[PDB]
């Protein structure tokens, strides 16, 4: 369409848009900043986010090296998922990020089938437990936004937000910067048709 | 504090302000165009795989939203007993019907140098690694015939682990159907941290 | 060695004479029926779910094989994002479509008396164990009202835990529909090392 | 009804009454002796691995509570990557010191006979049993020299399968110092569902 690649296109393809990828860095920037990411990397910041296409941590616009990114369905932050609770350890206890970011976005997939109960197979039932579960709990508020859908399944997406900085917040190495105060946690919000930012209250 | 668009010491505002020119830099190019398309809906091409290091992103494509769905953990390891992973790749290939799946490690990957020492690292960190633990015990010395250099053995490391993540990924249910109608394409890939080349892994 | 029918000692040929045993019994009871009947399938009407504990086992229960099936892991930890666990679920109920099924805890549980420590022990288990972590550290106070005997209070953890175990298992998306169907049953239990008795766990009603 | 103990249509009571009569038949022959050992800790002998399957069990080896240790999942399946096999391994070796473990596949296991199709299973049931529809690819010319009796062909993957199990197990951390000590054993069985009878299964050397 409108996008840089196709269903159609090459790895020539990707690999020009690579390329190009380069080239910008080089020209604002020289050799600057691949010579520091071939160093180390010193990220600012850890952002939680859903795997989907359009929202992402692009719309921060920052270099290479200074944001760890972690991305599943529905930015779902679970104390048995050992994929997340990795990334938070190394994030806090390595990498030493001062602000760790969990964003939720519009149109959400997962939070989506999570209002409208219809089994979605294979292990995305399961994977979505948490936020059915949160549905649940928050069931006469949902309904208070019952009268238009977009905005249920917005609330729906800030409670889930909401719902995985406080089990970021409950993580051991978390927990700990925390409370020396090292570290700051932010619920964010991503506008699908906007392209705007916004924070979740906490 | 850097020559980086954000130090640690940004505010929320400062944030903001970088989303402000993402929004703008996509509108100067692109008008209303992709935020209508993005608004009604996702359509990518693609799935990425890759770690979830500040350097090694998706970005290194220079794709717009709406182009790409993406996963990213440490080391870029893809397990069947990973729920995370596998959901994934299960609602990508089903649901979202992309096209390409792009598995990609990097250099200088710190899950792959830890897999190389001594050291416990510590926590639930250790065991996330197992997996590439195994694949460098299962592969000979092969990993030093260049104990003469660090790098090239952790290089080496970093595209067996690729290869690992491929094939358990052409193994998931979705993925193996998908691939036997010839209706996906599968790459693992290597990002040169140095040098921003991406480049291709040979799948056996 | 001594009072048990096997020890450490034992060879392959003593544990196929205890097998011949367990044939012989079984058909000297039932005749030939059992066998023939676990040939041709199985068509079991319990879903047991426990600790692997070597006392704590469904034989508790005194069935015949072809009437339960097991899973046991350590702390009988159910827990939505474990394959295995999850697995057994859908299966029983789906394919098997067991009537009844039962989480298991008991006393002197080792994942327990682990959980109820700070000490760290090593490998996959304080990951494993997490879950059990967890509702210690969410129930502390409850807990802690049970200083005056470790025993009662690692019994109490042990209780919660299958509660906890047995609420995951009804949000099962297989279960949750088989529940409200009124086509399945759903049991909280306890076992008593010392006694081998086996006793009902309270389990919280619908709140959600 | 049923010839079996216990019906779909049972009781609780009728549960608690089984179990009381697990518990005087007990006492009957060993007196107090079991369940106060029981009462104070366990030190079983052996690990068993084996099926879910209600026919299956490691009640085939007719043992009294405090001998063996017990994990049981779909299909009997030990993978370094799955969590609740590697710890009950790993408490049985390094807390328990068990002297044998006993990988039990058995005959009719749904798990290898769904192995044998590839026709997807949906839910986790797919992912779970990948390691054995694995093990049927790297043996396809030979079980399908068994294609004329199905039952015989999903005997051959059952055993296939506590091969791989039994040869994963051992590659555990645990097991492979304790069998480089000579300080434990390793069988793997099969179950025969038809017949109550266990064999043991010859594992490589
Ligand atoms: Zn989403
Ligand atoms: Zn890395
Ligand atoms: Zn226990
Ligand atoms: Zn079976």
């Amino acid at each position: 369409f409108p996008f840089t690649l196709s269903s159609e296109s090459t790895l020539q393809d990707f690999l020009n848009n690579n390329k190009f990828f380069v080239d910008s860095i080089k020209h604002n920037h020289g050799n600057q900043i691949f010579d520091l990411n071939g160093q180390g990397q010193s990220p600012h910041t850890l952002w939680i986010g859903c795997s989907d296409s359009r929202a992402g941590d692009q719309c921060l616009a920052t270099l290479p090296g200074e944001i760890f990114v972690h991305r599943n369905i529905a930015n779902i932050v679970n104390a048995n998922d050992i994929s997340s609770q990795g990334v938070i350890q190394f994030a806090i206890d390595v990498l030493k990020v001062k602000k760790i970011i969990v964003c939720g976005h519009t149109d959400c997939g997962g939070i989506w089938a999570s209002l409208s109960k219809k089994k979605i197979g294979g292990v995305l039932d399961l994977w979505l437990n948490p936020v059915r579960h949160i549905r649940a709990a928050n069931l006469k508020l949902l309904e208070e936004y019952n009268q238009d859908p977009k905005l249920k399944a917005k609330k729906l997406a800030e409670l889930n937000v909401i719902s995985s900085v406080t089990a970021l917040k409950r993580h051991p190495s978390a927990s700990v910067a925390l409370k020396k105060n090292e570290i700051e946690v932010w619920g964010m919000l991503y506008d699908v048709a906007t392209g705007y930012l916004s924070q979740v209250e906490i």
